[PDB]
């Protein structure tokens, strides 16, 4: 349906959803990758107990996850969706667009992340015994940070992260199908106006994000199974329902 111009303001409005909705400003996050966590501090994460670890890094999943939601809301056309198919999409694309966005926090120079204050590498985590994922979500984002993405760049990917039409479970798949058509031509649109349409072929091919979701599922099926109180008790109720209601209190608010 939509024309040119009408194409262009999306552009404008998907950027503007994204800025908002940052968990970190990214002047502030390359401010601060001078500040690298001693060995000592790094020793104090790698002599935690596992199930702290974990719980630490569940509570910040969730954090994240949660300015996706907003994120989601402020998206032209998400909140003009009936609300099974935003809980289809929420339960779907957050976690991938989270692992979009992180990438804005790691420095590819000393292959570090910033984390609680400052910037550590994967050798922070290895208290989660589960080296083969950070390993994984490390090379990912090290992947993705390659392809220098720009503000805007990286706003529309993430959209079209998260509107996908091939999500088992939509009621309304036309609707889905017809936004994230726009969606898709403004992506191209703002990489042929800028002279980026090299970053294409490039990009994460389809199961690179999907095999990240799974690992952390089957990583966390795992960690629940030795500690299930843990996650009852100490795990944020987002992230249980997400990973093992609070997205119906997210949604209408
Ligand atoms: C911008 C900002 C704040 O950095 C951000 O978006 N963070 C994201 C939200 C929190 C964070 S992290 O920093 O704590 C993190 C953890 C391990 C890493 F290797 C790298 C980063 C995170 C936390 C837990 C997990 C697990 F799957 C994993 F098992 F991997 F730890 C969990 F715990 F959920 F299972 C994965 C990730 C990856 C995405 C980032």
């Amino acid at each position: 349906m939509a024309s040119l111009t009408e194409i262009e303001h999306l552009v404008q409005s998907v950027c503007k959803s994204y800025r908002e909705t940052c968990q970190l400003r990214l002047e502030d996050l390359l401010r601060q990758r001078s500040n690298i966590f001693s060995r000592e501090e790094v020793t104090g994460y790698q002599r935690k107990s596992m199930w702290e670890m974990w719980e630490r890094c569940a509570h910040h999943l969730t954090e994240a996850i949660q300015y996706v939601v907003e994120f989601a809301k402020r998206l032209s056309g998400f909140m003009e969706l009936c609300q099974n198919d935003q809980i289809v999409l929420l339960k779907a694309g957050a976690m991938e667009v989270v692992l979009v966005r992180m990438c804005r926090a790691y420095n590819a120079d000393n292959r570090t992340v910033f984390f609680e204050g400052k910037y550590g590498g994967m050798e922070l985590f290895r208290a989660l015994g589960c080296s083969e994922l950070i390993s994984s979500i490390f090379d990912f984002s090290h992947s993705l940070s390659a392809l220098h993405f720009s503000e805007d760049e990286i706003a529309l990917y993430t959209a079209l992260v998260l509107i996908n039409a091939h999500r088992p479970g939509l009621q309304e798949k036309r609707k889905v199908e017809q936004l994230q058509y726009n969606l898709e031509l403004a992506f191209h649109h703002h990489l042929c106006k800028t002279h980026r349409q090299s970053i294409l072929a490039k990009l994460p091919p389809k199961g690179k994000l999907r095999s990240l979701c799974s690992q952390h599922v089957e990583r966390l099926q795992i960690f629940q199974h030795l500690h299930p109180i843990v996650v009852q008790a100490a795990f944020p109720p987002l992230y249980k329902e997400l990973f093992s209601k609070i997205l119906h209190r997210l949604l209408q608010e």
